[PDB]
DNA sequence: GCGCGTACGTGCGTTTAAGCGGTGCTAGAGCTGTCTACGACCAATTGAGCGGCCTTCGGCACCGGGATTCTGATGGGCGGCCGCGTAT
């Protein structure tokens, strides 16, 4: 019934070196995640400054 | 008792491999069947083994005889006693 991360769809970039951060993650790429409990059409754009915490963190780390 | 520290319990997510029932294959247990070697049994003779009884040399620790070293009464000779004592 909580409104979490399920998986992760698509990536680009939001704001438009060597080796990109996490900084670099969240300050400038933006993140297509796909909502539990719901269908693949509602997948929006988020990073980790626009949605806070969140059920579920770990698997955009990863990805 | 108390206080500091940290490690181990509880959680979620990721991940890895047990458990399920599906088939195939053949090895190794279990059965089976004939022979005969090896163990039980009974016999008769013999000495290893047990009770009965007292053995001898070597090793621990107490010992043995003879020369030699240290302590004690002995003794003439050089000195000192100053105080009673006989002679003029």
């Amino acid at each position: 019934d909580f409104h979490g991360i399920d998986i992760v769809i698509n990536h680009r970039l939001k704001t438009s070196k060597t080796v990109p951060d996490l900084n670099n993650c969240k300050e400038n790429y933006e993140f297509l995640i796909k909502w539990t409990d719901e269908s693949h059409l509602h997948n929006t754009w988020e990073t980790y400054e626009s949605i806070g915490q969140v059920r579920g963190l770990k698997r955009l780390d990863n990805y």
